[PDB]
């Protein structure tokens, strides 16, 4: 039994790393591409043998209402175009799968949970890493107890951004810059990780407004976060710097990821006991994408919430907001 | 090759163990006289090192060095609250000083004694030795060169899980502070040296547990952040309650890591530059890291030139420390 995915925006995500995965899921299955490309309809829909009549444009998007082989739209978009498809999804009856960062805002956020619930349809955002192999075994790790109680998670991420006419460049459509795109790695991890929410946030922001990319939205943007239990995040969120890791600790020990939140390519090394050394996650039966894909299908068909429903992603954009606000007033802001 | 002569005071684990036995491998340094405050230590090292009682001082007749020409330095390795007499007591003794990290407890103590030694004329140095360590020069060279562009991020965490709760290290008045003094600082010291600046911003948040035997007076953790002139940030750790010791400095052309970073030995070295991640080796150095501090004085002093870390060094590193701790109790961004 496998539902049916539509899948919104067909950009890079979406046709070079989503949609040839579906190959390995077992509940989900690609029925229908929404596009405002024309010539992607075409070239897309025939590769995938989806016939014209589950071919969308933005346009003529809402019909989709009348697809019974559709049971969910996955929106892979500019981040503030997240929260119109997602409202347009669920007034057509349709269970959603968002891409992080949820949307530009709480408010944002809070439409976008609203409406879901009003259809009576499931939400789940994109965060791919709890379905992957390595990150599982840290978080088994922490609270199986191997590490003592978290004190420390040092987690940076980032990449060396180019075209400056790129969306993500672009405030209107990107809400923000690094800490939006890939800093949010860094943040969802301390919360997964320390499987808490935190109270208290420092920021630096550091940008150099004569480079011809960063004349709307923000290079590094590096937060610190304190949580309930004590335990403590330093995290890197930048767009002129390469890094994809982290490593959490307390006084037994610590594990560390790096690459961490990469497509592939995951290394873990531990030190638990002994002296640093390699240790392999226990198997995933699948990959991180058709695992995050089939995560959804078995949720709605097993009548479950997904474990990264949009509270998750709403949890994420409030830390964001106040790690803006504490790099703008220059102080620790409560939460 | 002349070599000057040292007196080492406070014949605890770090003069005795670590740096008494290095001495075998310095060409311009050699150990003269012993200070200590325990008869017994005086007996045993003096023997084992060869030192006439002549040349053995307790705190009550240190004083006299300055009737012993067979010592040019005068090595201060006691806890942090009592860097600054010892120094000062040297410096009237007509003697260059050596001093261990942290300087001292507060940024007053710190200009103290270098308003001493200057008076004296004598010259003063802080035991970062690190800047003598073969990877650490690596990095350092690699930053300088332009191989990674301008510095952007460094990222480093220093920590050990301490033990007895009984030691000078957690007593607020002989330490002046918790983990941020032992160990943060070699944090800070090295977002320093990498980046090659001064911060002009401080975040810090503190998390200690005041209920653990361990940590009544002083703290556990305190972790903070350092915006530089250029753009060029620091996201630091300083911890009691968890083992690290690492750094990865990165720019726009590529990073380069080290772990273990300043640790007396075991030191590795990983850089991302031309290509994907992968081990580098340091350029070879003559002497290891401690034989190579000793020397680096002795030399200063013959040749007539500064400390490259001088007691400014040290007093740069107490100014950040006083603002790191400011910013965490007063939870705002402190301005340097
Ligand atoms: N979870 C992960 O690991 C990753 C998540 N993402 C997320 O996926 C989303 C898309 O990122 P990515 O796929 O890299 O972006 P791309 O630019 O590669 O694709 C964006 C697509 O969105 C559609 N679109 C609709 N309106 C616009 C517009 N005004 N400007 C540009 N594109 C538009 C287009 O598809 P069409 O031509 O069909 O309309 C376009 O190809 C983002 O939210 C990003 O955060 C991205 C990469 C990895
Ligand atoms: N650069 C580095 O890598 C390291 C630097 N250090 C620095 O060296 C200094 C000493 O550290 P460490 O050697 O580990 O400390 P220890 O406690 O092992 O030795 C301290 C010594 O100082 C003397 N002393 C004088 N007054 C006192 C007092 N009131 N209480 C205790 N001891 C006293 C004693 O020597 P006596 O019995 O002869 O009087 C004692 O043995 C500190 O400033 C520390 O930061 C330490 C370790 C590593
Ligand atoms: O088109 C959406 C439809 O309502 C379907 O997805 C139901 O949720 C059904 O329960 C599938 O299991
Ligand atoms: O890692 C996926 C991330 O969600 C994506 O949005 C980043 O832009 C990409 O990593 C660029 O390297
Ligand atoms: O497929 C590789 C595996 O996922 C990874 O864990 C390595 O085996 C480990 O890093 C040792 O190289
Ligand atoms: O947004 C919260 C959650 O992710 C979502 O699945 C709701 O529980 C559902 O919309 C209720 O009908
Ligand atoms: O060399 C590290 C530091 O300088 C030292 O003071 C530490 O506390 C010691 O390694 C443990 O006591
Ligand atoms: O403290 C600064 C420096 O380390 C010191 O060596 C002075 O330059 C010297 O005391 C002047 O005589």
């Amino acid at each position: 039994r496998k539902l049916g995915y539509a899948i919104l925006g067909l950009g890079y995500y979406a046709t070079r790393i989503i949609m040839p995965r579906f190959a390995e899921c077992e509940h989900s299955r690609l029925a229908a591409l929404v596009s405002g490309t024309p010539e992607k309809l075409k070239t897309y829909g025939e590769q995938y043998g989806i016939p014209e009549t589950h071919r969308y444009s933005y346009e003529t998007f809402d019909r989709i209402i009348d697809n019974p082989d559709v049971d969910i739209v996955y929106v892979i978009t500019p981040n503030s175009l997240h929260r119109p498809f997602t409202e347009r999804a669920a007034r057509a009856g349709k269970h959603v799968m968002c891409e992080k960062p949820m949307a530009n805002t709480v408010a944002d956020c809070e439409a976008m949970i609203a409406a879901c619930k009003k259809a009576g349809r499931k939400l789940m955002i994109g965060y791919r890493s709890r379905f992957q192999a390595h990150n599982i075994e840290a978080i088994k790790l922490v609270r199986d107890g191997a590490l003592g109680p978290v004190r420390t998670v040092v987690t940076d991420h980032g990449f060396t951004i180019g075209d400056p006419k790129q969306w993500r460049l672009n405030r209107a459509l990107a809400g923000g810059g690094s800490l939006m795109d890939i800093g949010i790695y860094s943040l969802n991890a301390a919360r997964y990780l320390t499987g808490e929410e935190p109270v208290a946030v420092n920021a630096v922001e550091s940008t150099d407004r004569s480079d011809p990319r960063f004349g709307e939205v923000e290079d590094i943007i590096n937060f610190q976060l304190l949580f309930p239990s004590g335990a403590t995040a330093n995290c890197v969120s930048a767009y002129s710097v390469n890094c994809n890791r982290y490593r959490v600790s307390g006084p037994k020990g610590w594990v560390e990821i790096d690459p961490a939140t990469s497509y592939q390519g995951q290394a873990m090394r531990a030190q638990l006991g002994g002296p640093p050394a390699p240790r392999e996650p226990a198997p995933q039966p699948k990959n991180q994408f058709s695992a995050q894909l089939d995560h959804l299908s078995e949720c709605i068909l097993t009548g479950r919430e997904p474990i990264v429903g949009g509270d998750d992603g709403l949890k994420d954009l409030r830390v964001i907001e106040a790690i803006y606000r504490a790099a703008r007033e220059g102080r620790t802001v409560k939460l």
